[PDB]
């Protein structure tokens, strides 16, 4: 595995705007959004709340299409 994933660095409630704090990039199975679009995702809103450690999968992110 070498693909690196978006995942929560910490609880994000549902409806929050992400900032880059809450966004680290870890290799995880399954892979979710790519690392490297954390700076497309600042200030996308979850559509569900994140809890810490999950990977951020395509549709979580309102908006999100890459």
């Amino acid at each position: 595995m070498a693909q690196a994933s978006v995942v929560a660095n910490q609880l994000i409630p549902i409806n929050t705007r992400l900032t880059l704090v809450m966004m680290r990039s870890e290799v995880v199975t399954p892979v979710g959004i790519p690392a490297e679009d954390i700076p497309a995702l600042v200030s996308m809103q979850v559509n569900r709340a994140v809890p810490l450690g999950t990977t951020l999968m395509p549709d979580m992110v309102k908006g999100y299409a890459a």
